[PDB]
Parts: structure tokens; sequence; C-alpha cells
């Protein structure tokens, strides 16, 4: 019968689910390869104040951010979009952590930012120096928010569910009566665990 | 019954679909990550540019990189003052249309395919002025992509379908595959996102089998 409409419905989903992985692998890469180069290029010793100064202009209009934040070898905030009240320190972070450790870049899982309170995600470059020593620390946190506009700009009228290993909801977009009876096509991203399920639409009036 | 070919072909016109989504996806990000790393480059430079770090720079960020031909930096006037290239003569680029519009509109350009000045090697490439304080433009750093490079990409991933990609002119950028493969068909095609190049990816015929 109209099976034929069902088996479209879910290559269209297969299909959106590719676009949107496909988005924010990129946006994750993009900004690994923006950390990246910023501490290939900047003057060592780095310093401060010119530290300060590119992240804000790094920072500036790219709504994808919460925070961009540089940290010492304590894991104190040195350097920081955001005005901040007190002293900061992310040493306790799982990310920082991993990335102390590895001396390589590190992907966070969302949490709420101890800076603005918000939903975020964090991508982590250590800084080294000549001996490899880890000095320093690249932070970039971006608002798990912008994600969903990003794709609810798009896909507005599909249900998609944006899922952690464990089962925790990152996000979701669109109407869950869109799913109802509905398998959905999934997948995970490359460079963090979130599972993406795209909830093909029902077949209609035709 | 014939009703049968129509339902093969149509999962060859799918997967086709599928194929200029995968592969445009792979150019895009290629350009915009390169856009991406030679902006931060822009911004973390401290001025005045030492040139000696400059160069260090471009060929720590060439190293490893199949994608590219070549990194290159050049002075108010265009000449290549840093290079990842041994370069036997200097080099002015003043004259390419890339340069000519970076200059302009101060703005990042990906310029159209051409043969490079320095390889001569079909490449394309991404241009970002460097401003000063005023707003100046002092300096250009310029990316080098090879064009081959992306054209043996897509073939390993995709040898048996024939894929095209062409300028607004009309001239092929590179062609992937046996184009006749395409016997019969049109292609499903699609821009990519930061340089006017469509690509044309032909479905595959319905065989015997069947």
């Amino acid at each position: 019968e109209k099976d034929t409409i069902a088996a479209e419905h879910k290559q269209e989903a297969s299909v959106l689910l590719n676009l949107h992985r496909n988005k924010i692998n990129y946006l994750i890469g993009e900004t690994m390869a923006r950390m990246t180069s910023l501490s290939i290029a900047i003057d060592r010793p780095v310093d401060i104040k010119k530290m300060q100064s590119i992240l804000e202009k790094t920072f500036d209009s790219e709504p994808r951010f919460s925070g961009l934040y540089f940290l010492n070898a304590k894991g104190d905030v040195t350097a920081s979009t955001t005005e901040l009240k007190t002293k900061v320190n992310l040493a306790d972070r799982s990310f920082f952590i991993k990335a102390k450790e590895t001396k390589k870049t590190v992907i966070s899982d969302s949490y709420s930012s101890r800076i603005t309170g918000q939903p975020i995600f964090t991508i982590c470059v250590p800084v080294l120096d000549s001996k490899r020593n880890v000095t320093d620390y690249l932070v970039a946190a971006i608002q798990i928010d912008y994600l969903k506009n990003l794709i609810n700009l798009l896909s507005p009228d599909v249900y998609i569910e944006v899922v952690n290993q464990d089962g925790k909801m990152i996000f979701a977009s669109g109407q869950a009566s869109h799913a109802e009876d509905q398998k959905p096509v999934s997948g995970y991203l490359d460079d963090i665990s979130w599972n993406m399920k795209v909830y093909p639409n029902p077949v209609t009036i035709e």
C-alpha cells in the first residue's frame, strides 16, 4: 500500500540524521581547529594580556560559545570572555584531569557552566612548552542551546532526540507527538558520545 | 514488471543523493576548517610579524596534511615572504583574482581553481587578509589546497560512480570514476557552501540483476 511513503519518510530521516550530525561534527572540529591554531600562533611564553584580547576577538559574535577561557597549570582561569566575579578554578573538571594526563585535546559531556549557570560542553586544548610540559589550557565552552536552535532551525517539524551514552537527555528538537508509532534512524557523533535519533514523520493524507 | 526497473532505478538515484551529500560535506569541512585555521592564525599573530616565526607556524600547520599544496604568507605587495614550498624564484601573487578581491573586500576569499604558479598543480586557495589597527591590509595568509587530493579522496570512497565537479563558467574542476557508468542518466547535483562549484553525482544504471 502506502508502505511506499513510509520507506521514503524513513530515508528522509536518514538524510536528516547525516545532515545534522555533519553540522555538529563540523562545529566541534572547527572549534578544535581554531584553538589548536591559536596555540601554535601565539608568541611563547604566553602573554596573558595578549591571550585576553585574542579570546575576546575570537569569541566576538560567535553565539556558538558560552565563553572562551584560558587556564594556568593549576587550573585557575587567568583569561576569560565573561567578567569573573570571583576567582574560578576548573582543575576538578573531568575534562581538565583528562587533558592534563593525556596532553591531548579533550571534548567534555554536557554540564552546567560554573561561570554562567547555563548548560554547555567544552573543548579543552592543553598548551605545552618546549619540553612538552603542560603549562596552560585553552577552554572553549559551547552553548547546548545553540546546537538545539541550530537543529530546530532546519528541521522544525521533525522530532529529534540527542542522548548521551548513558541515556541522559542532551536535548530534543520538535514535537514528540510526531514520533508516535515511529522507530528512529539514529547515530553517534564523532568526537563526543552523543547519540542522535531522528524520528521519521508519519504517512499522512495523500 | 517494467515497474521494478523503476524501483531499482529509484534506489540508484537515492544512493546518488546520499553520495552527493557525503562528498560535498567532506569538501565543505576541508574548506571551512582551513578558513577557521587561517583566521585564527591572523588573529593570534603578534604585530609586527616576525617572518621566521610565521615561516615556522606555516610549516607546523602544513605538517602531515596531504590536503595542502602549500601554505604561504604575503606582504602588502603580494610578494611571498614565507612558504612551505622551497621557492626557486621570487613569487608575487598580486595578479590573482583572489588577491585582488581579498585586498578590496578586506575579507576572506576562496578562489576558483587554477594551476599553481609555484608547484604547477591544480589548486584552489583560501586567502585571509591580515589587518592592522586602522584596518589596513598589511599581509596575507594563503592556503593552497590540492584539487587532486579531493579527487583521490572521492574516487577511493566511490570508485564505481561517475562524479563531476564544475564551476559556473562550465570549467571541469575534476571528475572521478568512469564516465561510462553515467550513460542515460541525469545526475543529482548540488553546490558547495563556500565556493560555487557544482557537484553532479550520476546514478548507476540498473544491471541485469535484477
